[PDB]
């Protein structure tokens, strides 16, 4: 409840397309300079047409079909977020 998310994330995700079965890999970057504390997290937008794993600022988005599903991002309370966006062809 009483914490500190950070003083400034800089996530940069995948942004592109994906081929059925496939999936890709975002990256996560924070530099509070003070906080030093991994408070943030990530989260898919539907998850019903895709899986999201986010581990060692690196979440893998898989394709489970064909379709574009967006992935969020919380940092601590609301302080920082992103916004991705996966596509997924039917082939």
């Amino acid at each position: 409840g009483a914490m500190a998310a950070a003083t400034g994330m800089t996530v940069t995700p995948a942004s592109t397309s994906v081929v059925k079965g496939q999936s890709t890999t975002l990256t996560v970057a924070f530099q509070p300079e003070g906080v030093t504390d991994k408070s943030f997290r990530a989260v898919s937008a539907d998850k019903t047409k895709a899986t999201v794993s986010v581990s060692g600022m690196t979440i893998t988005v898989n394709g489970v079909a064909a379709g574009k599903v967006n992935i969020p991002v919380v940092s601590g309370n609301g302080e920082f977020a992103a916004v991705a966006e996966i596509t997924v062809t039917a082939s």
